[PDB]
């Protein structure tokens, strides 16, 4: 009871042009479209162009009870009909889920597609009504969190929380609470929201405003950067584009191993100490977590990733810089605060 | 910084002979072998092309194989992979992805022996239950107690983590006497002290293959075959929990408390599955299964019968208790 799938050789992707794109759209209600260009004259880019088809061919045969499609668009033969979906980025996949338009930031691997799209299925907004749903809730930490105290899900508050949820779906979860008991713990008056940070215990009320659906928005974007963000990839490339003036402060931490769990905790603790400084925050890596990644990574950077890392890696030029060893939460702190330009 | 790698077209794969075998397992420290639809066949060579140029420097070298050496390299299962490094065949359990094949080969290429000094790290060696381990207490790898030990740990590299400390003060907080190791069970706080027999070595194997089967163990991608197939009855109990989600992370603690009461029972060997690692199975448990895999979920699947009963669960409020779990899972008999 353990059949991994294999292809069937069945051709499920679609070509979507500017002729079946609205009949298309009609046929699912989860629709992913690999947005490409044509291969370049050099079987080079070919070769690589046709594993991208094998792998989403696999997860359209993975998904096609769930009511996913995958399609194709080319961006100089159906220029036109990409502009008009909102295929902007180029070589990026898109996923249509009613009126919502997702760009996919994450590994263009079988397994995160799937599990991309399984999460863009789920609906944004889950509800916590029990004690010991909101203990389990609070034990959450690696990722953003917003939870909101609402008097109802016909209530307009509710709607406004719910369309901020769509916006951002499905990176960000969002958590809604009908409970009086529940809002009690967090100190949460009605239609008040808490946005919690990245391995934060501590959260921050979002203000209130007339348009709360923008405001959620706006706070959001404004908060999206953690003094501590876990590598995902599923928004792999997404973390990777909010640079700090084009470097990026990185640390490998394998969380399964003793010595990476032990610095891991010090990443915690020095979350703490420095949340009051945005210009700090360390994206850890864990390189369990991304197998395929870490010879590149022990090649460019010149470092070990079986012992914890922590360095300075620029975005542009791959150069980088690494802190010389366990440190402590302290010693590690002003490390990073003598490497400023 | 964050190129992922993409596929080079060059076969670095070999087409291994009965005249090839000799040098190319001294060409590479570690040997990854595929023992091998028309069509199905050619596109798992493109993962393990993919797998030979990531680990192209790790000194990592992938083959296929003709049946001449299948009986001397100890080739068995019909289409698998086995790993050669040193006088060890390691055969592999797991994923056929890029994903896992790669994780398995760095583990492998690991040290089946990780030391513990200090005690902020062995802190952090207690918060790892997700899997068995063990830790013992030597003073030096010149003692012949911590020969037995190593050996044992190369016998389940990379399945089950060695652990060993010459410290004297992190022995102290475990109450681990000189030469003395300790066997945890996975989601199990407190351990067991392997009795310090005779011939050392093998004890060590032979109570960690007697204690191989948790009363809760966790599914991992690398190892998901080793699991489900250290089989009773042909039956499996089976859990579905996202340990990311809060619905499913309260069912979890649910199971981490039946893990605690419930050594008594030989057969409650529950298998936690959370299908946040397994997306590409996930369609296929929701049909085979006929659950919503988005909530909760435990039941006992029948290999034998491809069969399931599952507790049917309305909503979060409906979860079990610990004992509740636990009863009705023993009033499942045949």
């Amino acid at each position: 009871g353990l059949d991994f799938p294999e292809y069937d050789g069945v051709d499920r992707v679609i070509n979507v042009n500017a002729k079946n794109y609205k009949n298309v759209f009609k046929k699912y209600e989860v629709l992913a479209l690999l947005y490409h260009e044509p291969p370049e004259d050099d079987k080079a880019s070919q070769r690589q162009f046709e594993m991208e088809e094998l792998i989403l061919e696999l997860a359209a045969q993975v998904l096609e009870d769930k009511g996913v499609g995958f399609g194709l668009v080319d961006s100089e033969k159906d220029a036109a009909v990409a502009k008009k979906l909102g295929l902007t980025e180029v070589d990026s996949m898109y996923v249509f889920k009613g009126d919502e338009v997702i760009e996919y930031d994450g590994e263009f691997s079988a397994d995160t597609i799937v599990e991309f799209l399984l999460d863009v299925l789920e609906d944004p907004v889950e509800l916590i009504e029990g004690e010991r749903e909101l203990q389990a809730f609070e034990n959450i930490e690696d990722e953003i969190k917003l939870i909101g105290y609402f008097k109802s899900k016909d209530s307009e508050h509710y709607k406004a929380f719910e369309d901020a949820a769509e916006e951002f779906h499905p990176y960000i979860p969002f958590f809604a609470t009908f409970d009086s008991k529940v809002a009690k713990k967090l100190t949460l008056k009605l239609n008040e929201i808490d946005f919690y940070e990245a391995f934060m215990e501590e959260p921050v009320t979002i203000p209130d405003k007339p348009n709360e659906e923008e405001e959620i928005v706006n706070f959001v974007e404004e908060h999206r950067r953690s003094t501590l963000r876990k590598l995902k990839p599923e928004s792999m490339y997404e973390t990777w584009e909010d640079d700090m003036d084009g470097i990026h402060i990185v640390a490998f931490a394998e969380e399964a191993d003793p010595d990476g769990f032990e610095f891991l905790e010090t990443l915690k603790a020095v979350a703490q100490d420095n949340t009051e400084n945005p210009d700090l925050s360390i994206i850890w890596i864990d390189p369990d977590d991304f197998p395929l990644l870490v010879p590149y990574w022990e090649k460019t950077f010149d470092i070990d990733l079986s012992a914890p890392q922590i360095g300075v890696v620029n975005v542009t030029d791959a150069d980088s810089v690494w802190m010389e060893m366990l440190p402590s939460a302290e010693e590690l702190e002003d490390w990073l605060e003598d490497v400023l330009e």
